[PDB]
């Protein structure tokens, strides 16, 4: 009954591990962002919110508002989901597409699913995650950063 | 019952203000395009049309056809919507994602919604709009241009 | 009842014609990829699979697994679709957006539709295809490669 679309990108820099779909992945560099740069969750939240017609992470997570300043993506997703259910919506299914030249996400997909299908209730079958390489082409191909696109569905 | 997806990008150049979602926004440069470069509406039209399985703005708005030569995006959207209803379709909901490093769209989102929810009938709640920065990464990050992605849904 | 999203890109190089949507298109260069670089079908398969929650072409088409090593995109799509129906899903509609500076896809859209609406059963009306230029902007604008995005829907 309601469709949503999210999109988000983040740039590299900072040694430490990166976090995607709530999973800590080892890698040369880390992701910037003044919040743990979880492009996957951020794009997922935006999809969900955009389908409920509630904004785009700037309603709960602005940037200069003491409401939700320092918090990880898992908390925001969880908060965003609460407001969405407040408007009487329930999850149908969500599909997430991660775009990066490296590192390899294939081995982490399942753990990501577990996290996501946990912070939204629902069973894993209602959550899909996949990654794509881009073939060393754009800013993602040159390893300058990482991007993610997501879609979602709601009800009754 | 029917899903659609649109995508569109435009390059900068030309002083004058830019137009996005039908709103006149102030900015250093303007958008090229041989039609007011309204990436937002163009991507929205394509979504709607692509869900109705009627093409991609080249059915009503080609480029070398005296049918709809000089016209703004609002007219084309409005025309495209008419043909869509002709095939007996009605709007479910649409979500638009604008991608740009600047200017800030946040303050114009609501006015955009008003315009869109006007040229498609329906109430604002069936139209969502959000913007994202890209973090100074791709051609959008370098300020070379602006892009937009959109999804939609129809019926009965 | 189930939404899906796909995305895929490929780089140029290799004289010979390119293949998109199963159609052989004439052009200066060809597409790399260690499989016929059919970005259109690959993105379409991923959408369908991602909506059925079955992966992302690495379940049927890995890279180092003698299962489905050398095969064109039409075979994989056809195989992927079979497994999808195995889980009791049926096609609702799909929309594909091809992104490239050249060559012109406009004249091939219909033949692509015929191929797609053949390997998925269903009538053409359940399959949409469109192309966009990008305005000589990103890696697609510089002619370095070609990309494709797709969405889909399933049932009962
Ligand atoms: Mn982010
Ligand atoms: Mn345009
Ligand atoms: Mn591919």
């Amino acid at each position: 009954m309601r469709i949503g679309h999210g999109f988000d990108v983040h740039a590299f820099g900072g040694e430490g591990p990166i976090i995607i779909g709530g999973v800590r992945i080892p890698y040369e560099k880390g992701l910037l962002a003044h919040s743990d740069g979880d492009v996957a969750l951020h794009a997922l939240t935006d999809a969900l919110l955009g389908a409920a017609a509630l904004g785009d992470i700037g309603k709960l997570f602005p940037d200069t508002d003491p409401a939700f300043k320092g918090a990880d993506s898992r908390e925001l997703l969880r908060e965003a989901w609460r407001r969405i259910q407040a408007k009487g919506y329930t999850l149908g299914n969500v599909d997430v597409t991660i775009i990066a030249q490296a590192p390899k996400m294939l081995p982490h997909i399942p753990q990501m699913r577990v996290f996501i299908a946990e912070d939204l209730g629902c069973h894993m079958d209602d959550v899909n995650v996949k990654a794509t390489t881009t073939e060393k082409l754009g800013f993602t191909g040159r390893g300058e950063g990482i991007a993610c696109e997501a879609v979602a569905l709601l009800i009754k």
